[PDB]
């Protein structure tokens, strides 16, 4: 299949991601490095992203995401989850058994696979910040192990979230790697300590 881009693109309303400083204690089950750009987390736990812009984008806008594997040798594989996962009766009703990520709380989430691709992707409308906010908020959950076999396999992965119009259009584009993993402040540690050695 081909890759999506993952380029960093602003676009005309200021586009960017934020993530919630959270640490790296025994309790943390989701943790965000800015050194290695990768969110930590685990399975099928709250990961809260934020969405900022420096001007509103217009009405009928909408945020997408979408995973890739990161190493160049699997880009072309689609992300999926494992054949033990994809089998889970944990469904909500909207999000289908084999899409790797879902976005919690948002009835109005819609979920695409791709008829050209065949890549997996969950896109909910853009909102303003409430009213007591300067960003908002999207919550996702990964629903397989970084290690899966018959998935992910270990391998490493983006998630590319990209801000589009009402027929798609590209808008803005951000990303970050992310594992999932049961230990998600003692892989952070480590992996922060890898790249400083
Ligand atoms: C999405 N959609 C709108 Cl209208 C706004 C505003 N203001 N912010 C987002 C998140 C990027
Ligand atoms: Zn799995």
């Amino acid at each position: 299949s081909s890759v999506p881009s993952q380029k960093t693109y602003q676009g005309s309303y200021g586009f960017r991601l934020g993530f919630l400083h959270s640490g790296t204690a025994k309790s943390v089950t989701c943790t965000y490095s800015p050194a290695l750009n990768k969110l930590f987390c685990q399975l099928a736990k709250t990961c809260p992203v934020q969405l900022w812009v420096d001007s509103t984008p217009p009405p009928g806008t909408r945020v997408r995401a979408m995973a890739i594997y990161k190493q160049s040798q699997h880009m072309t594989e689609v992300v999926r989850r494992c054949p033990h996962h994809e089998r889970c009766s944990d469904s909500d009703g909207l999000a289908p058994p084999q899409h790797l990520i879902r976005v919690e709380g948002n009835l109005r989430a819609e979920y695409l696979d791709d008829r050209n691709t065949f890549r997996h992707s969950v896109v909910v409308p853009c909102e303003p910040p409430e009213v007591g906010s300067d960003c908002t908020t999207i919550h996702y959950n990964y629903m397989c192990y970084s290690s899966c076999m018959g998935g992910m396999n270990r391998r490493p992965i983006l998630t590319i979230i990209t801000l589009e119009d009402s027929s798609g259009n590209l808008l803005g584009r951000d990303s970050f790697e992310v594992r999932v993993c049961a230990c998600p402040g003692r892989d952070r540690r480590t992996e922060e300590e890898n790249l400083r050695k």
